[PDB]
């Protein structure tokens, strides 16, 4: 009971709550991306989270094993989420990379971001303090002026290439920074360091009063008002783009680490006899709102600073992945003795960052000595493995961090680990789930776990909800076809889509391999 409510308060709430979603929510015009968003949570990401804690539960068992008993031809889903999950972690940690390299920068007596005299900087710097003076401002010369935040995240920190096709030379600080990262998780998984006894109460409450301080700074920043009209009011002709659907589809899928092989495991450490589904639907609710709560304090922010620059909220920023990096940053410079909150803040990050890594990297490398035990549980294996899993994603993971390394992560970020992918698994799970078991007999079981009936609605969230939706964004994204762009204005090479897309494909086309090699056996 309590170590199931800990781990699965830290198996999920973390980044994918406080960086992911508000990028994403900008990058669609705000509004219009919530209807979608409720759409699909309240179709598929409690639906889909329930039924993976109940199997779970039921089956005692998770990754492959569950679907080896559940359906045999249908065990490629396990695969799938392997691949994702191999794929998150290479582009995960660079962002931890980030805040270590911020946090680092943080220690010294003025934050770096707070002027722009330094060397790294372009001759079309200056203050947003005064941005809007007469002189520079839309009078003349003030389309090309830029803020000493975005400049030093764009120089500094990336020192960005003109294109992918020009990576550059590899950055070392950088390197050594995830080198760290990499070694602190490694030291933390061998020696099976977790939080016990009275440190989780402060590494719980840590997290939720700092998230509040910051939406109390947010909210009492002028201009907020704006952000909160662009973040709640829709937009309703930019709903014809298969583009908000699909994103909205993604980050539901992506907040409750659904279909990553996560959840199952953790429902199969839970015995029979126990009420799964309330403590379900109070965790789905709790991420929803911590979410929710976190778009207001951002959108208060980008209101904020669209507001004292002098520009349109839709282009205030980078609307990319680096928009956590603009934004909290310019907050946490209001605050009074801004070099500890940003400290706080920073370990913040890391602390939420760290135990999603650390669980998700013990879940693969528990899968992948379940996929061959044989010599892998006997001797001293167990440490040269994750030693060599490690070595070997830091060494994929350093291809990011080079002069073109931001492309990159947007190419991994867009086809890796979201996109059509996740909805793919979805939408297998769903489908076998509701037609090949039948929803009557998965209602047997919960009536003998739980002692409870539900109502009619697992059946049809199953059934004709969450297939339709994902049949339907998969052909009208196939019908109306638009290209990724990094930002709005870089235009990828063909090699490059073609590249992302084999990325993609590689995970979607583990179920038709495996589908033929049982057919054929
Ligand atoms: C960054 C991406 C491209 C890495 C891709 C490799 C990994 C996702 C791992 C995870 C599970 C691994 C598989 C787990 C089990 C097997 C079975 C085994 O192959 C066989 O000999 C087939 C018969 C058998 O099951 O033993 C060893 C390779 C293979 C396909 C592994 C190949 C490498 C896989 C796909
Ligand atoms: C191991 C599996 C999971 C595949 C991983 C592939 C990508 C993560 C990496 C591996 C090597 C990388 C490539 C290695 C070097 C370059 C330099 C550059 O290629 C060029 O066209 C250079 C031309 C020149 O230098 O004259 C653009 C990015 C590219 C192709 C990289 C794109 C990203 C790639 C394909
Ligand atoms: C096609 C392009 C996009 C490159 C993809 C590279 C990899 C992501 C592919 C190449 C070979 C694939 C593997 C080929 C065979 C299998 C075995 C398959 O399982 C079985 O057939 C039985 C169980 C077993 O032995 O694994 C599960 C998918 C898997 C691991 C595949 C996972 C995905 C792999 C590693
Ligand atoms: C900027 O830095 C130079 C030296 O690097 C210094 O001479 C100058 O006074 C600084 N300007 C401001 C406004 O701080
Ligand atoms: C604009 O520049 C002038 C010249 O120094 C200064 O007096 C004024 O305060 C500036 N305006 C703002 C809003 O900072
Ligand atoms: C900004 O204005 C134009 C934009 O095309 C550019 O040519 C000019 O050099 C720039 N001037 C300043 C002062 O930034
Ligand atoms: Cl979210
Ligand atoms: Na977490």
């Amino acid at each position: 009971k309590i170590d199931f409510v800990l781990s699965v308060a830290g198996g999920f709430v973390g980044l994918g709550n406080v960086w992911r979603f508000p990028y994403l929510c900008y990058k669609n015009g705000g509004g219009a991306f919530l209807i979608p968003y409720f759409i699909f949570l309240f179709g598929s990401g409690l639906p889909v989270f329930f039924l993976e804690i109940i199997i779970g539960q039921y089956t005692s068992e998770g990754g492959i094993t569950c679907w080896e008993k559940i359906c045999p031809l249908f065990s490629g889903i396990g695969y799938a989420s392997v691949v994702i999950v191999s794929l998150l972690n290479v582009y995960y940690i660079v962002i931890l990379a980030w805040a270590t390299y911020y946090l680092f920068q943080s220690f010294q007596k003025e934050l770096p971001w707070a002027h722009c005299n330094h060397s790294w900087n372009t001759p079309h710097c200056m203050e947003d303090t005064m941005r809007k003076n007469k002189s520079v401002w839309i009078t003349i010369s003030s389309t090309n002026f830029t803020s000493p935040v975005i400049e030093f995240w764009e120089r500094n920190v990336l020192s960005l290439s003109p294109g992918i096709d020009h990576p550059g030379s590899l950055k070392w600080d950088l390197a050594l920074c995830l080198l760290l990262v990499w070694l602190v998780c490694f030291f933390c998984i061998w020696k099976g360091v977790r939080s016990t006894g009275k440190v989780v109460y402060f590494t719980a409450t840590f997290p939720f009063a700092m998230l509040l301080v910051l939406l109390v700074r947010g909210l009492t920043l002028p201009g907020a008002g704006a952000g909160i009209k662009f973040y709640l009011y829709p937009d309703i002709t930019r709903l014809e783009d298969p583009q908000v659907w699909i994103d909205a589809g993604t980050q539901i899928f992506f907040s409750y680490a659904i279909c990553l092989g996560a959840m199952t495991s953790l429902g199969s450490y839970n015995k029979y006899k126990y009420n799964s589904y309330r403590d379900c639907m109070l965790l789905g609710c709790l991420n929803s709102g911590t979410s929710f709560v976190s778009g207001f304090a951002i959108f208060s922010i980008l209101g904020f600073m669209a507001q004292e620059q002098g520009v349109d909220i839709a282009d205030v920023a980078e609307s990319g992945p680096g928009l956590a990096f603009i934004a909290y940053p310019k907050a946490v410079t209001m605050m009074p003795l801004p070099t500890f909150w940003s400290i706080l803040f920073f370990i913040m990050l890391l602390l939420l960052g760290l135990d999603s890594q650390f669980v998700e990297v013990e879940g693969q490398i528990t899968s992948l000595v379940d996929l061959y035990p044989s010599f892998l549980r006997k001797g001293y294996r167990r440490e040269i493995f994750i030693a060599f899993v490690c070595s070997i994603s830091y060494l994929l993971g350093l291809t990011m961090v080079t002069e073109g390394g931001m492309y990159v992560f947007q190419l991994f970020d867009y086809y890796a680990a979201s996109g059509v992918c996740l909805l793919w698994v979805a939408f297998f799970e769903c489908f076998v789930i509701a037609w090949i078991y039948g929803g009557d007999n998965l209602y047997d079981g919960i009536e003998d776990m739980i002692g409870y009936r539900p109502g009619p609605w697992m059946k049809y969230s199953w059934a004709v909800i969450t297939p339709v939706l994902c049949v339907g964004c998969f052909i009208f994204s196939l019908v109306k076809y638009v290209p990724l762009t990094y930002n709005k204005t870089y235009v990828y090479p063909n090699w490059a889509i073609g590249l992302g897309w084999s990325l993609a494909l590689s995970s979607m086309l583990c179920v038709p391999l495996v589908i033929v090699i049982r057919l054929c056996q």
